[PDB]
């Protein structure tokens, strides 16, 4: 909607950095509104949705189990770690592993399935094979949320995000079950409430995932609807800003609450 395209170049400029943005229709795939859509930014903790896409993939195909159980030491440990940090006794399975990524943002968590499936370069070529030749994941966590100004490693496009989101949820590259799975663990993000969410009326669905880098970067990607059930595609990205946190984060809950009230 017009309005919230105000919205979001007046984020760009309070935040004095580019602001990326579009918003898909879920059932169509069609561009309802964008900014900036074919520019690269730093994907952060996003690419953990498109991880477990992969992982899940591998499911479908019979080469992994979510029940199988991963064990792991301290020494695979990095920072953010709030989940797997509890369990280096007892270990995790590759679907708590999945929640722990997703939910909690979990850095150890995303490493360790990102090794299940043979690192980054085999993150990309999952995109590849399934039509996104632009997102591309080079680094580990935390390395890739560098955000070097012009450095392609670890970015996306709000356009090859949106739609890549969309492929996973819908369609028929994953089964029914996994497509359920992945945005039920997107559903219960715990980590992302100062964005969207802050400005999501009550009765509202939203499955999401933030992110949060060096530089600025901060972002998110959802799908949300009223009336308890998602029906658009919303990706939003920025980079470089000298803003604290919480100036990113208000201005993407205000970006939010213009999408909502122009619904
Ligand atoms: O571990 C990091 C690195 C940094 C997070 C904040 C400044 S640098 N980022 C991940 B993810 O974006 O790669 C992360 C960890 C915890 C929370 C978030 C979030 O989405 O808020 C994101
Ligand atoms: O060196 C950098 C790179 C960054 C880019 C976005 C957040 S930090 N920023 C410094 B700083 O936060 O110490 C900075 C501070 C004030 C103004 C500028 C500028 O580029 O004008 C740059």
């Amino acid at each position: 909607h017009p309005e919230t395209l105000v919205k979001v170049k007046d984020a760009e400029d309070q935040l004095g950095a580019r602001v990326g943005y579009i918003e898909l229709d879920l059932n169509s795939g069609k561009i309802l509104e964008s900014f900036r859509p074919e520019e690269r930014f730093p994907m952060m903790s996003t690419f953990k949705v498109l991880l477990c896409g992969a992982v899940l993939s591998r499911v479908d195909a019979g080469q992994e189990q979510l029940g199988r159980r991963i064990h792991y030491s301290q020494n695979d440990l990095v920072e953010y770690s709030p989940v797997t940090e509890k369990h280096l006794t007892d270990g995790m399975t590759v679907r708590e592993l999945c929640s722990a990524a997703i939910t909690m943002s979990d850095n150890t968590a995303a490493n360790l399935l990102l090794t299940t499936i043979g690192g980054p370069k085999e993150l990309t070529a999952f995109l590849h094979n399934m039509g996104d030749h632009v997102t591309r994941l080079d680094r580990w966590e935390p390395e890739l949320n560098e955000a070097i100004p012009n450095d392609e490693r670890d970015t996306t496009t709000p356009a090859a995000m949106a739609t890549t989101l969309r492929k996973l949820l819908t369609g028929e590259l994953l089964t029914l079950a996994s497509r359920q799975q992945l945005i039920d663990w997107m559903e219960a993000d715990k980590v992302a409430g100062p964005l969207l969410r802050s400005a999501l009326p009550a009765g509202w669905f939203i499955a999401d995932k933030s992110g949060a880098g060096e530089r600025g970067s901060r972002g998110i990607i959802a799908a949300l609807g009223p009336d308890g059930k998602p029906s658009r595609i919303v990706v939003i990205y920025t980079t470089g800003s000298q803003a604290t946190m919480d100036e990113r984060n208000r201005q993407i809950a205000e970006i939010g609450a213009s999408l909502i009230k122009h619904w």
